[PDB]
């Protein structure tokens, strides 16, 4: 069973950076974390999902957050899972992400946000990126 | 290969005031029995599953009493009866909003039992990008 | 071919207005593999990583002379035997509104864990249907 939970680190800079050693990070039977992208060990299908947490203290700024594909033969980068808020006394909005994928030996895949200077890498719990075979 | 029941489907864009499923998709799945019919999931199994859906409502401003409704319903094959699993209702409120409505849980279902996602207000759904608006299930 | 995966899913119940009781005897709502509801509580059978989700939905008419709405999911430890919060929200909703809120991650979980789920505003609760409130976990 190919696993992998990596959670992002609270020691980065205006960056969202997936770790796996950290506390609570599983990352089993194969599957890499290179370039900060999940590297899927072999073809078949697999619940990928996600968790971001953005604060900021008052307020024109959209977060998002987005999983790609990394397709190994085809090469470009396409959207499985995306999500978009609107945030307008500090507030805390998180984006949710997760579904189920057939996908390649080789593929990988991305968890990204577009505006990292607000992320919250306070601790951990609601910043994470993963994958399960099923 | 799995033997697992899953699925995973997309909405239709150009589905004018409507909430339309499609597994032909880049990236969307039916396998290992799941059907799609009448807008519908239909799980080919009994056991525990999981459930979810995504919509992504955008509104320009507020004029408003604007009211998102996200519902993911069961029809026990057993009972003939349409029950909400998961459902939220919230309400947003000239710039750009955006409410996004992940639903998600775990549930024993039935063989035969159908399944649907549906909302209140097909006309405020974005499509800017791709993968904003999706319904699955996956058996344990 | 069953999962033996610790899974649960408790929803609010619909009679106790005024009230947040969890229910898994209802209709679409579960504990499996060794999770209880015990004093209105779920119960870790076994250590290793879970996904906690849950969502309330608050609703109500016009605004008032000002109103926080909390949500909190709590952990008690054997080994530490006092309400320690693991995820948070709040929000002011200031005639109709619906305000839901979701809590949800993924955490390291003991034997015999209780986690606990609980709003400081039972009287704006909302659960004139099913799926609008609900509370469980699933084990990775
Ligand atoms: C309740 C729930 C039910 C089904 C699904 C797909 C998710 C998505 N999901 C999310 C969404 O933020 N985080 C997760 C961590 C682990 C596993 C699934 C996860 C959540």
């Amino acid at each position: 069973k190919p696993v992998a939970h990596v959670v992002a680190n609270p020691q980065a800079e205006g960056q969202l950076q997936w770790l796996n050693r950290r506390a609570n990070a599983l990352l089993a039977n194969g599957v890499e974390l290179r370039d900060n992208q999940l590297v899927v060990p072999s073809e078949g299908l697999y619940l990928i999902y996600s968790q971001v947490l953005f604060k900021g203290q008052g307020c024109h700024v959209l977060l998002t957050h987005t999983i790609s594909r990394i397709a190994v033969s085809y090469q470009t980068k396409v959207n499985l899972l995306s999500a978009i808020k609107s945030p307008c006394k500090p507030w805390y909005e998180p984006i949710y992400l997760g579904g189920v994928f057939q996908l390649e030996k080789g593929d990988r895949l991305s968890a990204e946000i577009n505006r990292p200077d607000y992320l919250d890498f306070a601790e951990s719990g609601q910043v994470y990126f993963g994958i399960i075979a099923l």
